[PDB]
């Protein structure tokens, strides 16, 4: 099956409508209306490269997360009230904000998104 890494590229990674695009040919309208999903839109070395910048707590308290030092651009999407399975409706929204991953493995790569900040 795909990789927990290869999983946060089809989840997060991308180098109020472009998320109905999204949500959809990432295969997160698949069996349900996946309720919230940021994507980044920065660079996947980029993205990498925070396993190596500001080691910080985990939502899940592992310790494994990393904070970007610098600022990146994300799109957070969330589910409107009338959206329902299979007709996942999404509003778009736009940030610039730090994010928060956890990293595990060697290569030691990102494997899921934690928060934004």
């Amino acid at each position: 099956k795909e990789t927990a890494a290869a999983k946060f590229e089809r989840q997060h990674m991308d180098s109020s409508n472009y998320c109905n695009q999204m949500m959809k040919s990432r295969n997160l309208t698949k069996d349900r209306c996946k309720p919230v999903n940021t994507f980044v839109h920065e660079s996947l070395a980029d993205v990498q490269a925070v396993c190596s910048q500001k080691n910080v707590a985990c939502k899940n308290g592992q310790t494994n997360c990393y904070q970007s030092y610098s600022t990146m651009s994300i799109t957070d999407c969330r589910e409107t009230g009338s959206s329902k399975y299979p007709n996942c409706a999404y509003k778009t929204t736009q940030a610039n904000k730090h994010i928060i991953v956890a990293c595990e493995g060697n290569p030691y790569v990102p494997v899921h998104f934690d928060a934004s900040v």
